[PDB]
């Protein structure tokens, strides 16, 4: 888990504005959700070859499909895996107004073949403690929501820091709950992360999933932080589900 076959290269440009492109395959547990029509609509993480973490509010259903091993969303050459979901597990506690508890698992039909460019992230322990001020990374094709506005068909990356839930508050007041976690503000956007996209952190040589793109800056401001699923808080769940299925 969390030890890519292709170790990612992160420049400082990763630290400002709208981040920077990623080395292709640099982030393998990274997936995309496409609907029927095939609209890349959400982001996710392989925590295994049978399961996918994701943001609750992505309201994914078995109609959607998981895309894997992608890099540039505008490529047919891709040696990508398109996977079907068997069943879909939204955290029962998922609040829809606050968007607190924003998580949901995807247990696939067929199991995804891992690979160099295909694998999973590591999950924290509830116990884990990613101090505030930690440098993390968010990746995605969020900036692509810019249809006429854009950036890269290609996965971008960004390096932002962990926040105190308090300081975070200084930006979103109460929106911010105990199961959330914010990262950003450091003069670089976060809109590069799709929803359900990952916010991982290193430590002990591994990239561990720390949170999940919940929501952030209407305007992609570089002064506003991002909100994510406080994974630590959401992990037992995971585990539990993971067992019982």
């Amino acid at each position: 888990c969390g030890v890519p076959a292709i170790q990612p290269v992160l420049s400082g440009l990763s630290r400002i504005v709208n981040g920077e492109e990623a080395v292709p395959g640099s982030w393998p547990w990274q997936v995309s959700l496409q609907d029927k029509t095939g609209f890349h609509f959400c982001g996710g993480s392989l925590i295994n070859e049978n399961w996918v973490v994701t943001a609750a509010h992505c309201g994914v259903t078995t109609s959607d499909v998981v895309v894997a091993g992608e890099f540039d969303q505008g490529s047919s050459s891709e040696k990508i895996q398109k996977l079907k979901i068997a069943k879909v597990f939204k955290n029962s506690k998922y609040n829809s107004l606050t968007i607190n508890n924003d998580i949901t698992l995807l247990k696939l039909s067929t199991a995804a073949s891992f690979s160099q460019t295909v694998s999973a992230v590591c999950l924290p322990s509830a116990s884990d403690d990613f101090a505030a001020g930690t440098t993390c990374v968010t990746t995605g094709w969020g900036l692509t929501r810019y249809t006429n506005a854009n950036t890269p068909d290609r996965l971008q990356q960004a390096s932002l820091p962990l926040l105190s839930n308090t300081n975070c508050k200084k930006y979103w007041g109460t929106k911010i709950k105990d199961a959330m976690i914010c990262a950003g503000a450091s003069g670089v956007s976060s809109c590069m992360g799709d929803s359900g996209g990952p916010l991982v952190c290193k430590k002990n040589g591994a990239w561990t999933l720390v949170g999940i793109v919940s929501w952030g800056s209407s305007t992609c401001s570089t002064s506003t932080p991002g909100v994510y699923a406080r994974v630590t808080a959401l992990v037992n769940w995971v585990q539990q589900t993971l067992a019982a299925n």
